[PDB]
């Protein structure tokens, strides 16, 4: 049992928490699309641990390659290469679009999103960093300043230079011309006061394709294109996060491929290294050359570190393989339209939104006050545990909130099933 | 051979350059105190790679632990607890001093830093941070803000309240006091300064025990001690960086138990993790509890991951039964004498310090003007190569260019006689 | 003649340039409404100077003032009191609404911004300043970091906690809801992205009542009371800056009369002196004495300097007994009805706003496009002058060229109908 | 009397507390060295008030000069010139070294600060800002966060990139090369801690030729030569507040004179508006031209005014015609001669320091240990006052409170001889 009193003893006196809560429950094993307590209960995991674990849990292919490189090529000094890292970069080169050629390989998202925001500021010889107000970029300093859906409170100053303009949320609108949602016009009033704000020091724009600590907000028709436009107009990089769309999750290898809009930067992290330490950024033969001859930085311990981007390459090559994008579009649609027959049954969920194996199902009080159905949410997350499903709800300001679902891309057709039922049960059983 | 003509046109075509260049070769295996480049010639690793490969390469039973846990328990949703991260947060708490006693489990060093300089931040509810001028603690804003020995320039300020102090040097003095290098009187008149510049927002003093990138300077006599008194006369945690001096590279388990001066957060990580991504800030119960009432946040995706927590608990197993901390000084001895012989043999030898397996050599042009033997550095450490020896010089502004030694605790008696060798040939065939 | 090529020659030679252009002619006098230049012609000052002179130039009662104190009590250490000092500030709390109690005499307007922005924040403990992005409050440090019409660029980050929300803007509106212009759902807009942002040191937010230099823009129904509000839920201070407003001339004694909204620290300067440097800071008597308690220091060389003081008391009591506050509504009545008329006469008239004798009309190119029209603002201004009337037009970015009319309170029905006339001569001139 | 309890009711009731505590008089009159109280009792005023009185209060030339423009030409919109501004703009590059030619005329000394430090700000494209540690530059923004001898705590960061390094103190040494106390290495030491903090980003140095509000500390033989070549090495302004050092107080009209060390900007104020605000900065046509091109902007509501500059203009006049500068010599010989007779008298007199009519008497318990005479100084202060001398103490961190003696250049022989003697008496009744 769950109880080993000595354990909790244990986390108890020897663990610094951060954030949330401690699951009362203690993880024995891992496989497929399920964690295992230690009654030895299954326990299926839609959210792919942390978002990451885009094979399941323990590969079998992933199990090899680890295993092939722990005991041949493990860690290496920054300055030496060996084939998987230009392995990889090559990969990442050819998979991603036209005018991504060259890659960085490194260990976190927050990493990777401070590797391409020192690149951008360097590149340009300016400073000012504009966000979403409901960003996740990370924990550190710089993709911290950028981030606004939490964490800016009782920590000191923000970096200087940091703002913020709201997404576009089109369950929640906000800006109106002419009785219509107009988030173009939304973007464009943004623009203006950032611009009466500015020191004249604009340097890069961050983004997420889908904000997903922020809510499963998808940017909606359009707007990645005006986005893209507003920058360059002002000699400012365009920052993309793919952190939890890249890698195929969304039904495209890359969300951006969808609006076929290029950033200037694309970071990488979660999905990439699936469920290890793996991430990296990946820009054009131009700004990688004038970053060079800038004299760029961004030396770590595991910058180019074999045994991780051995993994990555495997990764990458399994989803090709599998067609597991094409599979994220077909497991989608069958996920979406049951949350949809839910939405039908309960009249608690407000919205069903997302993209491929991205989704995310809005809790509401009442589905035209729209008002947040506040406890509710939790009881819901509660129950579905005890039934056996890993849920995650992000309970922001001013919505309502909000689940997080991201299976393994290998998931089954049964696997869905199983989750829509037992989510279905939490539900009845909660209210 | 090392020139697949395919292999360095990708890596020209789709690598990120960040920070020196890259060996010319291609590194195909590695074991022990080895890596192997494409022709099969084995090279003495004497910096375990980018100092992390505290077992040197591809140990067994660090193989054996990968595996274990690839194919069992892998990468978890952040809010479930596993037995490896709860023991691995446990043996910490009982190997480290008494007053640190709760750990958090990251990937990076500078993630460490990070989560510490936030815990501070938050638990004095201010924000100044105070470091070394020749210090290094990572790429990622916050701990890039605390870093001076480079990285400042071209790329925006740094944190609102960063400070500097001089770190203490005896091979170049430079305050005196009676005929004497007083580096207590030196360390008042610092504060002075910086008491007067503080906005009565000092948070943290953030060093390493012995700075690396810095040169191989170790905090003298009685210095940590007094810097204790100054950061708790002034209400200040004192953070302490043992990335590159932790587990038992200096002959103690921690550099911090040598002194007897226990600070308010410990940082580690490259050795914690023998190559793999793996790090830590460990902490009072006190402090600890505080950031938790106020709220601390440091949540990211591989925060409590079960694989590298597994191999962090092997990597201390073994360090711990094969008794390698007395082995580092031991073998410290061995390999200092070996320095001191060359620099009786060589007069560009200025210098031999450091301590245990972190020892650092000065090169200068007249061992009495002390003057700094610029590309004399550079081709010993080119011949080095040449000779099978991977060597690592760091080249600072006033002070000859320093190589940074440290080898495998595992390094063998022969092998450390190879690498004076050897590093006696490169100097000849260099003047 | 205005020709003097020795003055000409000696203005190129050792005058700093400031902004702007200098006016080609030497003015050798002043009395009343007008200016004379070289040749002895009158200039029409419709904008009272640098909108200070409200008693007009060289007023006798201001005359016999100064001299009255230049040989009895001129300038003192800072920590000796005088009647004129008590007097003043005494004054300055009869005539305030109740609630604004103690008072800090200065210099100038940008000094008296500081001083109130610095009490904000001593007394809450915090820094973050938030402003319109069309204010002026400056050209010093933190005056200037709250300032947004201009200014912003080449010079440096702003002050760390900057933050800007859009002003309303009846004639050029931008937030719509239900096809209406809602400038308190854009308010409450505006507050929540502040709110996303804020690092949680909400300070201050500081406004004029009416938006001199962003283009006579006054606050509408209802707008002051919502922003107080907001405020007050924030633990924020609420500045109010009627550098240009203040001392009768929107038609009451000061604006924030109008509205009956009290702010927590209210700012005066321009009026104040007339002509004379002169400034304050007028606060209630609990921020005063919290302030006190927390160490608040602004002490300068001329704070609480008897000379200005005395010239301030008898400005207050000229206006005070010869009516000029109604005398203001009356005159300004005159003024904007004769507005009113050109704009019935040329299409080139957009608007006529603004308050008492604080007056602007707005040049456009089509009265439907609100297209702005350059140039022609110009060519008017420079008719103007030709003419013989001083005028000030202000460009700012998506509006058209405003003209800036603030002519004495003393000024005469007749000088009045001449402006309007030279006005009229300018308009049909210039097209 | 001194006691109208309705005056002190007042003052009480509607005067805000700015630092330090407001004596217990009424000041009714001023004439010449003297100020007089209610009861009619001439105060000796040894500061010249706020240090501003050069000519003494109500000097007829001034009160004359005065009239004449308050009556003639009072105050003007900023783009309009007239004579008083052109001839004292010229006069200031006439009476300054070469390599200062241009002038902009403002109000007050903070001011003047601010206008200077946001020309090199601009000029040089940098941001950072380099001060002393004892410094004082007034109570607004820039100039406060250039101020590190008190102000800094409980309101919010400073501006980003300011630094400070220590001033030379010859009295109380702290930095020492072969047992002397090189202030040249001190100064070689301070800039390279600086040079390794800076951001890159070095835009100027702002220093006092001699420290005032820091305790009379006049920067040492060859120091400024030493200084002004660290600026130039580094592409930085040297900008010198000459504040209180100005118009001939310490024996030359400009205290950079004395050294042949020209700034490239210099800042005036106290001394030259005679009590009337009054500032400027000067500097040269280069610099100027640049700032201009740039688009330099400092546009204030008494920019130019010509009443002031009038007076201004007088002030330089009848300096320069009554050889009070010389006289500044003379009389501070005499002054100085008194006090270190007094030291030989009293051995609470540790130091006396300064130059001309700029002298500091540093307070001590021991002359030997050079222990801070507590206390001591306020007993002395307060006697001096009851005997009927006006001083002024300065306190600050680690060394003996200091009274700052600045007696009016038109002081005589036996106003001198009354201080001296006054000064012996409360030392007596003092101890
Ligand atoms: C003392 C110290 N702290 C923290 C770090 C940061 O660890 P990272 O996040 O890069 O894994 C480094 C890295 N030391 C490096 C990094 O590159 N070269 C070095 O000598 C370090 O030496
Ligand atoms: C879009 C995005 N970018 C970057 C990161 C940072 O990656 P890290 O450095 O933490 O590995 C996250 C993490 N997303 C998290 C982290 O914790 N919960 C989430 O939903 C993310 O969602
Ligand atoms: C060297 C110096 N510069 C600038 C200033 C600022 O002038 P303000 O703007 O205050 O008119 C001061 C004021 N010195 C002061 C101010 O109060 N007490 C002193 O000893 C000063 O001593
Ligand atoms: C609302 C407001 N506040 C403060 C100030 C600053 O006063 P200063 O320190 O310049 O005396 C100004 C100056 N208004 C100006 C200054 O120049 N042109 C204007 O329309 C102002 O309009
Ligand atoms: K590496
Ligand atoms: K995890
Ligand atoms: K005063
Ligand atoms: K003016
Ligand atoms: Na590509
Ligand atoms: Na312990
Ligand atoms: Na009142
Ligand atoms: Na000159």
């Amino acid at each position: 049992l769950n109880d080993d009193a000595t354990f909790w003893r244990n986390a108890r006196q020897h663990l610094v928490r951060y954030g949330g809560t401690f699951e009362p429950m203690i993880i024995e094993r891992a496989k497929g699309s399920f964690v295992y307590d230690a009654d030895g209960r299954a326990i299926l995991d839609f959210t792919s641990g942390q978002m990451s674990a885009v094979l399941g849990h323990c590969h079998p292919e992933i199990v090899s390659v680890i295993g092939e490189y722990a005991g041949k090529l493990d860690h290496l000094f920054s300055g030496m290469l060996s084939r998987p890292v230009v392995d990889l970069a090559t990969r990442l080169a050819n998979i991603t679009p036209p005018g991504l050629d060259r890659a960085l390989l490194l260990s976190t998202g927050a990493e990777s999103n401070e590797a391409a925001i020192r690149m951008a500021k360097l590149v340009t010889g300016k400073y000012e960093i504009v966000g979403f107000a409901q960003s996740w970029h990370g924990m550190t300093g710089a993709a911290a300043s950028a981030t606004y859906s939490a964490g800016r409170k009782g920590v000191g100053p923000a970096a200087v230079g940091s703002f913020a303009i709201p997404a576009p949320f089109t369950y929640r609108p906000r800006f109106e011309r002419n009785g219509a949602y107009d988030y173009l016009a939304e973007l464009d009033y943004a623009f203006d006061l950032i611009d009466r704000q500015s020191s004249g020091n604009l340097a890069a724009f961050i983004a997420e394709p889908i904000l997903s600590s922020g809510g499963i907000i998808e940017l909606p028709d359009g707007y990645m294109a005006a986005l893209k436009r507003k920058c360059e107009a002002r000699g400012m990089l365009l920052i993309l996060d793919e952190a939890q769309t890249g890698v195929g999750r969304t039904g495209t290898m890359f969300a951006c491929q969808r609006d076929g809009v290029t950033p200037d930067i694309l970071t990488l992290s979660k999905t990439l290294g699936a469920g290890l330490p793996l991430a990296a950024i990946v820009t054009s033969a131009a700004i990688e050359e004038r970053a060079h001859e800038l004299g760029y930085l961004f030396y770590t311990t595991h910058v180019s570190d074999p045994l991780p981007a051995a993994v990555g390459l495997r990764v990458l090559d399994v989803v090709q393989r599998d067609g597991l994008v094409a599979r994220a579009n077909v497991m989608g649609d069958r996920l979406r339209r049951g949350l949809l027959d839910l939405m039908e049954r309960f009249d608690c969920i407000g919205d069903v939104r997302g993209r491929g194996l991205l989704l995310g199902v809005e809790i509401v009080k009442d589905r035209r006050t729209k008002e947040p159905a506040d406890g509710l949410g939790a009881k819901i997350t509660r129950e579905c545990m005890n039934l056996g499903l890993s849920m995650n709800i992000v309970q922001l300001p001013g919505m309502g909130g909000v689940f997080r679902i991201a299976p393994p891309l290998t998931v089954s057709e049964d696997e869905i099933d199983l989750g829509l039922s037992l989510l279905g049960q939490a539900i009845e059983r909660a209210l």
